[PDB]
């Protein structure tokens, strides 16, 4: 069955190099009862790394073939692109281990056979290079072979372990010379005595032995996509865990009753009576003890690393059993690490390592992923020490373990996706002291590399909280960021203070996005991780088409708005005219405490070829702003695109219109810019103003490079600014003293936005302030980046549309970018 | 200014070891041995100062303590767990410097004539004694401080120059001892390492560094300055600067006077002739006995005051001694239970509220004080000053480098409230300072070391998630705020396409208080799945409209918060109804957060209500269909075997099957046993059966039956139907009983009268939808929900009153009932 299949990859990739190559050297370095407990601890870490690839799997929906890929649908890129370098890693450089225990063992077999080879530390490495350079080419091609040869490749080790048990029970007389007998109680008292560790200690060789338990993730999720992947996997992978752990206990067991320590292949050593101090632990037989001590026994368990493959019964077979284990072992690993090696490399997270997706293979199968596992698979195999090899193996092993089990108690903790854990088994605290357990025995063994994987996982979190990926996230598991941005506003909807923070937003009243980029820019630069901007663009058509030319429109305009990077969100309505789609973004748009408060407008330049009606329509805007208590932004910007940006506090307004260029500086756009603060003030009082201006704006520490206080203000221009504003307004002038009484009532009556004769002498002298705030703009602030102004107001209704369109034209004539602001009453600060 | 830190710091960092242990660690450590220790400490102290300097420079120009610094500057996590270690630190520094005083005092009594006990025990009680009487002083100290600071610095700055003055001054007396005129030759047998007593190099740096901290109290003990923004590092690096000299300055100057091993005795004295001399000691006058066989009286290695016999008139140096202990002690003892106090205040750590409070002349944590004078004094069991140090060391290493990795943190992730404003500093180097500080702990008591990183890793699961979640407790919005507004981004610049279909639903209803039953059920199947926005229009004058506004959204906020509600309450001014109603669905959302669905309740007892508002609201209804939104009407009972009725009867895109599916997927519906009834005429019942099952496998609702009814479209009881006229019966417009003038007058006086010919051509209809009716009633009379597909009619040809007619009698008298209709979008997407 599927299961079956899942079980039997399971069995084949726990069955590597220590079934049969190492376990010997464990079960006498340290004795029976240790090894066992040996296998207790790693079968624990195993199991708990497997509650939490359950965990992972038992997730409601199924997508991917690949491990990476469940790893990073389940939960998000942050640990996930980290678990899957790292477990590339571990998986790239057991192929290391596996095909050099393949290797020792061909040299096992060819010491008797050959006399001597030439090179035999390097005869390792020769044949390991032949087993690299066919195990590539036997991943690449006839994946359908091998599938269909797993169940006959693993029938092989099958048949090795009952080979073996079969061997152990009975006494034999043809391994008499070596270290066999069976099943002796005196061999078991013998044994089981820790003290018999030679050169290396208890977690020594914990962490040798190690990379035997390990593996279960590769067969569980490599795989992916199967009959029924989300759910029946995990229980198959807890009872491959479970049946493992049983083989090697039972076989540790077995080893440790039947083999002496340590054996001598002589024929002497036979004594009839040598109950007087029973040199040999089995003092009754010692057929193969004596002088060890000083010259040790070759043939001994912890002296002969590979004593079960002679020991057991038909010695021939055992040999090919390991072969097949190794090389299985090896092409499950060469196949399983650069396939996520390739999914990483898809994945956005790191773009150093972008170049080596590649799928040179016309079904996929990548090349080069294949290229650096074989480069670093040799480098490791460079080594010819197993017992050196191994705590390299356990050490990545166990970091993709530990990494794994905090990620799931990670997820289990903050429950930012729908990580719900179909698997009642799961418990956060045990998958944490798994985690926790593997950290420590990771501390424990080769204590430099431990602190080197420490610092790589550290460097790896700075990497990835630095920059963000976006390719699973941004396709097929967007609901993660949907729960993520939710579950932040609502957290943001705790806040229940105001008053501390001003902070502005600006709802942008562009006509589109795409026109008018220098205004968005500018907008952008004193808004941007500081406070939310939203463009909003008050669509005009039919009703019955509305919907779709909205969606297209806010895809579109979206899209161009991401590429120009900035912090907008597009939000477009239908409105019967500007004015109600104004209303619809004020009083509606936002949500929370991110409702905008700040309405930016540019500049209406075309006022004067367009319709008056609709410049009406800007002026009610305005006053429609002001009502909802807004504060208002006008932006006047020569569209056809050093020193300093000049500042023109005169009314009080608010905080606001001093808090544009301060985060207009911290920008590094206009870091190297000085503010050159200008405030009208009395002709006595510039001193006495300098200090009271000069203490406002040490408050708001915006670093003043001096308050130019003057006493300009309350003059008459000059002749010809005066006559250029009777130009200005003459298309629209009311003569209504010229003119009839009674056309000048019909003129009025049909149209209202006229400048009527009264309102000229009832505001002459904001006029006449006007233009003079014109002309000083130009005498003194003629060559600044960025001028900000105090915006003029007057009552609704007061002033006509038409003059209060000329004022706003007077101040705004000839200078460079200038922005008018009025903010609300209340303090920024 | 420069008095107020420097100072402090002065008198900080020159605690109890320089006058101690200094020569100690010379001895176990050779000169260029010693002057490693002391720049790699320096290193370690001057990055933590650059760090807290940032500190100090980010974020606003003043803060209440280091503890709210930290706090603006981050948030609460980083900030609560430096200032937790940073107490702990200190109140175990109290102890190491009143054992300090301890050692000092029961030196001098052997010295003395008499003896109490031995030696352990005479610390134990002394230091007792003395920190007895620091509580009598430390409780209310405040006061003298400021003048006690300058003149206890200037009794240590006495002290340093005897010694200084000692130094070059030689004795033919003292000579037997370490205690020689700056001769050459001892400086350079010094100069070599020997470390004895199993003792190692980074031992006897794990020993020292106490010694080099005490720095971050410059800023946390107070501020209250001139210029705290510039005063703070000027002064506290300036500090660390002369501090490595002067230790320095000793340490040399102490390799050049005092011999490695020496006996008081002046008997053993060698003649002046050619002798061996493997030692250099007797290449003056003294043979000695090769002091490595016995262990000799003094030299360095078993006389710890050493720095006291040299200086001539030692009892100055003495009472230097005294005032550096003492000056350290109560600032540490000051500096602890402040961080507390302010810890419990901050509220990140709900098991301490209990110790906030304070009390006294001036409110002080009373509880806090005896608290850490309890434990410290249980730290004064163990006497041996050279067992104490490394706990202390290992606590303010984790406490510095807890700083440095925060620093760090705050500049790399680009924290919103970050900014350095600093002239010379570099995360990298922060950071490479706080991972040396790492591995420097792991190898200096590594089981302790262990234990802290637990400690630390289990405050950061603590503060990840339990408590931000509940209350995060920091004042300063912005660093949450912030942080929002990019995953925003997040959101809207992520290219959904189609297949990011979600139940976002706004929930119309004025009043939430009013209500909560509709409001929780909607909840509970929008709970973790889309956004709740109970808008709120409110009509009322313009004038004082903002006013009251804001009042009614923060008083409706904290209601919402009070409950389990994951709500926006979004409130706008309108004219009416249905303007308020349009504006939201128009404006509400920002990027793809946008609401998608209305849920409405019921406008139960419409029968007092005036038309006008039953008019609106079906145009409601009307303008969310217009405007592609799904609407669902819910008529729970205003009072608030288990089965969920969904009744699939027309195909509205897969919301009306959705819903439920997402009212399982919750604790309170785990037990939901959904049954699926469907409308269908005579026929096979496995086409409707297997259709039915596949299209809930698609959605994965896992049907405990589906079921088919015949008996739609049928005739009902004759008394159903009289009820149902007479219900309509004061709105019908009986046009052809009454005369034509009389109907048509009345028609177009009101335009919602229901002529009896909308009666005639809906009659199939309204037969439908009351038969529909009594089967409900007598099939799922028992129900926890039941979900049913909502009617729906042309905008405007059917008169409101009969519309909301129909649906009332769709509900008659029910369990929750729950209508829903969808845009046809919902295919498979979710
Ligand atoms: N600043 S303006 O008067 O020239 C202006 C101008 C426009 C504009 O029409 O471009 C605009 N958008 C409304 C719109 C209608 C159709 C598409 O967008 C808003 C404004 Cl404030
Ligand atoms: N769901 S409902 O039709 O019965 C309804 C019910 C209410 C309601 O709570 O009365 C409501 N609030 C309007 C309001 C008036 C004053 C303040 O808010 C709006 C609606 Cl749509």
């Amino acid at each position: 069955g599927w299961i079956k299949g899942v079980l039997v990859r399971c069995m084949l990739n726990i069955w590597g190099v220590m079934l049969f190559i190492r376990l010997s050297w464990i079960v006498g370095q340290a004795g029976i009862g240790l090894s066992v407990l040996v296998i207790m601890m790693a079968t624990v870490v195993t199991t708990i790394t497997g509650l939490s690839t359950s965990a992972i799997a038992t997730n409601g929906f199924v997508r991917g073939g690949g491990a990476y890929y469940l790893i990073s649908r389940s939960l998000g890129p942050e640990f996930g692109g980290a678990i899957g370098l790292i477990f590339a890693f571990a998986n790239a450089v057991a192929v290391a281990m596996y095909v050099v225990g393949f290797a020792e063992t061909v040299v096992e077999l060819l010491k008797e056979h050959s006399i001597l080879m030439i090179d035999e530390i390097n005869d390792i490495r020769i044949i390991g290079a032949i087993t690299v350079v066919i195990l590539l080419g036997i991943s690449v091609a006839g994946m359908e072979w091998e599938a269909k040869a797993q169940i006959v490749l693993l029938v092989i080790l099958l048949l090795a372990i009952g080979d073996f048990v079969i061997g152990t029970f009975i006494p034999l007389e043809s391994k008499k010379p070596k270290g066999f007998f069976g099943y002796k109680s005196e061999i078991f008292n013998e044994n089981f005595g820790p003290d018999f560790r030679e050169e290396e200690t208890f977690f020594s060789v914990f962490a040798i032995f190690f990379p035997a338990a390990t593996g279960i993730l590769a067969g569980a999720n490599i795989s992916g996509d199967l009959a029924d992947p989300q759910s029946a996997i995990p229980k198959g992978t807890l009872l491959a865990i479970l049946i493992t752990t049983l083989v090697y206990v039972g076989i540790a067991v077995s080893v440790g009753s039947c083999v002496v320590r340590d054996a001598t292949g002589n024929v002497n050593d036979t004594i009839v009576t040598e109950l007087t101090n029973c040199t040999s632990a089995a003092c009754k037989l010692n057929f193969d003890f004596s002088s060890c001590e000083s010259s040790p026994c070759s043939y001994g368990l912890m002296n002969n690393f590979q004593v079960m493959s002679m020991v057991s019964g038909f010695t021939p077979l055992i040999s090919a059993g390991i072969f097949s284990a190794t090389l299985s072992s090896a092409l499950a690993s060469l196949v399983s690490a650069p396939k996520i090696f390739q999914a990483l490399c898809k994945d956005n997270i790191y773009p150093a390592f972008q170049m080596f997706a590649k799928g040179y293979g016309k079904n996929n199968e990548p090349l080069r992923g294949y290229i650096l596992t074989f480069l670093i698979a040799l480098g490791f195999i460079l080594i010819a020490e197993l017992n050196v090899i191994a705590p390299i193996i356990s050490n990545f092993f166990l970091a993709s373990y530990a990494l794994i089990n905090f990620s799931v108690f990670h997820a289990s903790l903050a429950k930012s996706p729908g990580w719900r854990p179909a698997f009642k088994y799961y418990n956060m605290w045990i998958s944490l002291l798994g985690a926790i357990l593997c950290c420590i025995v990771m501390f424990v063994i080769n204590w430099w590399a431990a602190l080197l994987t420490y610092v790589i996982v550290l460097g790896l979190y700075i990497y990835v909280t630095y920059k963000k990926p976006d390719v699973n996230w941004g396709s097929s598991t967007q609901a993660l960021t949907y729960l993520n941005a939710l579950q932040h506003s609502i957290r943001l909807s705790g806040v229940e203070d105001h008053v501390k923070n001003f902070r502005p937003q600006c709802l942008v009243m562009t006509g589109a996005p795409n026109s008018r980029p220098a205004l968005l820019h500018l907008v952008h630069d004193f808004t941007k991780n500081v406070g939310l901007m939203i463009c909003g663009h008050v669509h005009m058509g039919p009703r019955r088409q509305a919907m779709k030319e909205m969606s297209i429109d806010q895809a579109k305009y979206q899209r161009w708005l991401i590429k120009n990077k900035m912090k907008a969100f597009y939000a477009p309505v239908h409105a019967d005219d500007l004015r109600e789609g104004a209303q619809y973004l004020m009083q509606a748009a936002g949500l929370g405490r991110m409702k905008p408060n700040t309405l930016v407008l540019g500049f209406k330049k075309d006022w004067l070829q367009a319709d008056m009606r609709d410049v009406d329509m800007y002026i009610n805007l305005f006053h429609d702003a002001f009502d909802i208590q807004y504060g208002v932004v006008v932006i006047r910007l020569k569209e056809g695109l050093k020193n300093t940006i000049d500042v023109w506090w005169l009314f009080d307004d608010g905080g606001l219109t001093l808090l544009i260029p301060y985060l207009l500086t911290t920008k590094k756009k206009w870091k190297d810019c000085k503010i050159r603060v200008f405030i009208g003030g009395k002709i006595n009082r510039i001193d006495h103003d300098r200090r009271a201006m000069a203490t406002l704006l040490s408050k708001f520490r915006i670093d003043f490079s001096d308050i130019m206080v003057l006493g300009d203000i309350n003059t008459k221009p000059k002749k010809e600014n005066i006559i250029a504003f009777e130009e200005i307004i003459e298309p629209y002038r009311l003569h209504e003293d010229d003119k009839e009484q009674d056309i000048a009532d019909k003129m009025k009556e049909d149209e209202p936005w006229r400048i009527t004769d009264n309102e000229l002498e009832l505001y002459k002298t904001k006029t006449y302030r006007q233009i003079r705030l014109n002309e000083l703009l130009k005498e003194h602030s003629s060559t600044a980046n960025i001028i900000v102004m105090s915006l003029p107001v007057a009552r609704k209704g007061a002033v006509s549309s038409a003059l209060y369109m000329a004022w706003l034209e007077a101040l705004s004539k000839d200078l460079p970018p200038i922005l008018l602001v009025r903010g609300n009453h209340q303090s920024v600060l």
